């Protein structure tokens, strides 16, 4: 039986989920990584956090391969505690919505929204038949500010992550019997990786108050918060959006 | 040069499609009625309104056939002043999302949700591009309540709803400087077709007060409020959502 | 029995409540217009549009007085079918919150919240104890785009209005069965050199101030009774203004 | 130069706010406790934590009292890290809305609301002025999910909650730049007949009473700064009792 809880965490090796999987590493976590490709550097850096690690092949848009991905994860460690929805993307194209394709529109629906969606019940159909629950457990999907505010430059974007939005509170529903705890978490300004002509015009936004607390957020703020959220004092809030943004989507005028 | 402003309403030969075509038609509109099937006897009753009336046989989810059908509807027409977007689906099957298929979700989506976007971007396209604008403008998109309260054993309906409240909300920004009110209509419990052992469950539902108003919702209701939407006294509430529900979505404890 | 319908338009003799006492009027409404003080030449220019008009003195925050006005509006039209809760204030002072006064806070909650709430009590007794009901009713509270976005130089000014909000929601269900419907409408800008920059440079979407007649045009259509099955509603008379965007 | 971080915790002798308090102190704060009664044997049990705690007598609604009893926390402790505003009550009388009294909104207005936000005003003050920060800070205000559920029969409660809703979006937009995490938690249906019926039929999603110590382990998580980048953030603390479902 297994002595560390597992988080599954998909796009696991860089970003927002590397920042992700580090705080589950540091909280306690055995780690079950997803992306396309691996990375064997980073899978030793989270290795160095003193837990397990593994990686798994996986396209989330590839919903036929989700469940032989859940039966790799299982083999290996038994179980699931925590899935982290955080795989994803932006739009392909940003411009006038008059010039959106529905091939673009097509490509990110499928990634974000039904493969989230598909891998989320596949990892559900394991966790409900667990013969053991000895941790806490949690899925928490990470979508974006953009599920509640609309750029209508990149309206594809914002209505796969406002689906997602949709789905979790049906999800925190379906799962609360079970007290499996289902969190949605929004991220605003993350930092990325960045030419300095961009990341200049960003901390002039950002110092000019778009974001009320005046900084980038790290992928390690959110994931501090995810790891929050995963290690079980969250449960009887089932259900909660969380916004890691610095108060960006506090409506003000 | 038109006399007479034009509503293209988009599944407008029955239901509540037709209830807001009739309400439309009563209020001096002229009528472009889309469906997949045609009905030529329903044509020929909304003609008993005084208006003009035309059918132009579109199937919601052809994507790559909407900038035909709305160039039909301008050749008939001259122009376009008011879109409703009630052409849709309910889930294909309902049951546990353990259950849901991949297959399902994506009928759902393309017909409720991919489908109405492209179907509102062929129809803006015409819009913009008007070169007389003597009539007030809107596009009202006729989502459910569902796309703010979750039924878990039908999330397909539900995320492919909420995917249109997001739209509408980046819609109504994108037209706010052409002076095209852009609006989500919510209906709940709408009377539809019904078996009497159905009927008589619903009826006891909503006397029990599950609709707070403890009636069924008519077509009539929904066409009165698109209407009155419709007309131009609401320009200045673009990016409004109105339930059309007895108050079935207001949160009570 | 009257034969067209009334409505109790409170702070109806300006601004944004004459826009709505005209637009009802046009549309066929008879009004009972309170205020702290009149002026009999709106109220003249108000029956140049076809129907009777009436004026009633009433300080919205005196809750005590509210039952003699909802009297006398009774003994000259015989029944309400329409109230629009439009009277209300800005914050006293608006400024850091940590300078915010207690009595300044007072003021605001006592007129736009308190002053409302027992207002539309007062006016909700007779309406459903009325003996006859021949023209679809209603019950239009004009709250503030300020419900639902903060602003923190007058968080009393916001905090008076969304709990105008939870108010209506609550409203709305007391008074689905008796077919009242019941709606908020949440103004923006509306109608100045320096709003004027803001508005062009696109704080408001639509790139214009509203109008007295916008609200007005939006609250007589709601009050027309092609709504009452959205009871529950909220509108925003705003532009755009509150669409959350990034 | 204070070693451990200072939590605020209004209303912390009994019930939720001291099922927070208990957790706080797990979690390596001292306390200031304020409640309008005194109870020197829970501040005396809750010592066996091992953490400074102390008392301070004040009525949340004596808004002339606040500055002091701030001040007195200051001389005790140094400064404050966390304020959590649990202190509250429910509503005098439920009943149709029709039958609320002005003096039952005043009294329910004057502690949840009014009192909250001037209790936080002097907290807030300072904060600001504090010389040192070497400890995460927040402002934790406890509401219902009745700020966003209506129950008709006790609208005044629902009011006063939903002011607090509008009151915290703004508050965290003022100390962001602070970096002061500020957050909303909304309690359901905690343990403190009926409802034991309804919580078995459904009516919460987890099917099980929410306990203090459910309020109190969300607020301990927000309060040990892992949440700061979440300002602004509301967490409902209700088994799934207000995901809106049909
Ligand atoms: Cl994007
Ligand atoms: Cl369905
Ligand atoms: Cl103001
Ligand atoms: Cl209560």
């Amino acid at each position: 039986s297994r002595q560390r809880p597992v988080a599954l965490v998909t796009g696991g090796r860089r970003g927002i989920g590397l920042g992700i999987a580090r705080a589950l590493a540091a909280k306690g976590f055995d780690l079950a990584i997803t992306d396309r490709e691996s990375d064997e550097a980073v899978i030793h850096e989270l290795r160095g956090l003193g837990g397990k690690v593994a990686f798994f092949k996986s396209d989330l848009a590839a919903v036929k391969t989700h469940e032989a991905t859940v039966f790799a994860v299982l083999d290996a460690f038994g179980g699931i505690d925590c899935l982290v929805n955080n795989a994803g993307m932006g739009a392909v194209e940003r411009g006038d919505f008059l010039a959106l394709k529905p091939e673009n529109f097509d490509t990110i629906m499928d990634v974000n929204l039904r493969g989230t969606v598909f891998f989320t019940q596949a990892v559900v159909k394991a966790m409900l038949a667990a013969d053991e629950v000895r941790f806490p457990r949690s899925i928490v999907t990470i979508s974006s500010v953009s599920s509640v505010m609309t750029s209508p430059e990149r309206l594809d974007y914002c209505i796969s992550k406002a689906g997602l939005t949709a789905f979790v509170q049906g999800l925190a529903l379906r799962l609360a019997e079970a007290r499996i705890g289902v969190f949605e978490v929004r991220p605003g300004i993350i930092r990325t990786d960045m030419t300095a002509k961009v990341a200049a015009r960003y901390d002039a936004l950002i110092e000019g108050g778009l974001v009320p607390m005046k900084r980038w957020g790290e992928a390690s703020d959110v994931g501090a918060i995810v790891a929050g959220l995963a290690g079980g004092d969250f449960i009887f809030a089932t259900g909660s959006a969380i916004h890691a943004d610095g108060g960006l989507s506090i409506a003000k005028l």
